[PDB]
């Protein structure tokens, strides 16, 4: 029959509890300013598709960041658009400055606030355990908030995590594939980057929920602390599942597919042989040894689980001891 139900363990009906208003995207209607208002500075790297700009508003002078919006559909331009409107003010979540439209071409364009970011190919080389733990911590107060406000980022990893290092800065940027969190809701598979796509993506499940972040989450962790980045290397959607599988075993995964009632695509049989479940401790060697420490390997293996039911949230992951080093105690 069909695949078995599935919910978020937390956060579950909060979209239902606020006005129809909060979630329903397709009813917003934002206001295009005029972009020249801004004057674009110089490009910054976003990919051989995306187009971002750094510009001063020239109303204020200050330093912002222009992202033109592909040609996409506008239901698409209008999520995206109220999902940050939601998000605006909460912790570590890139600022919303303004919603912008080219006079001439009338491209809808995102303005945000800038941080003067490393691209993280140069940081996590230089990252010490307790950056690791820091930036973790602060990636983490992002994703609870954006969950407990009922939205899935969906597209968690370095390239979409800007990090100003001197000022020990953080901001979780591109909420353009994010969605609203609704039980029994089936999403569209097609999201997050592949090395990042939990099994859940990969075997096409839909009945998904914000444990999706923490999957992804678990894979940056997973770099990090091992320094094999990505950490599953996958050459293709199909070979991503094969690399999780290498790793977290195969008796295994076919045990989460029948607690779901999940179909596997018969191909996957063709390529992924029988593994079993590699200790963590496997992956340690000269290179990494300073950073794997006993509370970052028990984190790791609550965080990489076929089971996305069975996942930390972000709130149990920030409980967790791993960061007890950088829990700071309350202010005032
Ligand atoms: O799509 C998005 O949501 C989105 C949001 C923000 C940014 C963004 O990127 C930056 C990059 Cl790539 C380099 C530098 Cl040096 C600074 C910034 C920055 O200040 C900034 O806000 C990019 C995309
Ligand atoms: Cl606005």
């Amino acid at each position: 029959g069909p695949a078995a139900g599935s919910r978020a363990r937390v956060y579950a009906e909060v979209n239902s509890l606020r006005s129809r208003e909060y979630w329903d995207y397709e009813a917003h209607v934002p206001s295009w300013g005029n972009q020249d208002g801004y004057q674009l500075v110089r490009k910054l790297g976003r990919g051989k598709y995306s187009e971002v700009f750094e510009a001063i508003n020239i109303t204020n002078n200050e330093r912002v960041v222009v992202k033109i919006l592909k040609p996409v559909k506008k239901k698409k331009i209008k999520r995206e658009v109220k999902i940050l409107e939601n998000l605006r003010g909460g912790t570590n979540i890139i600022k919303l400055i303004d919603t912008v439209k080219d006079p001439v071409s009338k491209t809808p364009a995102l303005v945000f606030e800038y941080i003067n970011n490393t691209d993280f190919k140069q940081l996590y080389q230089i990252l010490t355990d307790f950056d690791i733990r820091f930036y973790m911590y602060e990636l983490l107060k992002a994703l609870d908030y954006c969950h407990s406000k009922g939205i899935m980022h969906r597209d968690v990893k370095p390239h979409n995590v800007m990090i100003d290092h001197q000022q020990k800065k953080l901001r979780l940027i591109d909420w353009g594939l994010a969605e609203f969190y609704h039980p029994a809701q089936e999403y569209n598979v097609r999201v997050a980057s592949r090395y990042f796509k939990g099994p859940e993506l990969l075997v096409d499940y839909q009945m998904y929920d914000y444990s999706l972040d923490m999957w992804s989450l678990g894979c940056m962790l997973a770099s990090m602390i091992f320094r094999r980045e990505p950490f599953f290397h996958g050459q293709d959607n199909y070979d991503q599942l094969v690399r999780i599988a290498k790793v977290l075993g195969t008796e295994e995964l076919y045990g989460y597919l029948k607690k779901y009632h999940i179909d596997l695509d018969p191909h996957f049989n063709d390529i992924l042989g029988q593994h079993s479940r590699k200790r963590w401790e496997n992956f340690i060697h000269s290179e990494n040894r300073h950073l794997v420490s006993p509370e970052a390997l028990d984190l790791l293996d609550k965080l990489l689980r076929y089971d996305h039911q069975q996942r930390l949230t972000a709130k149990e992951a920030m409980e967790h001891p791993y960061f007890y080093p950088v829990v700071k105690e309350q202010s005032q």
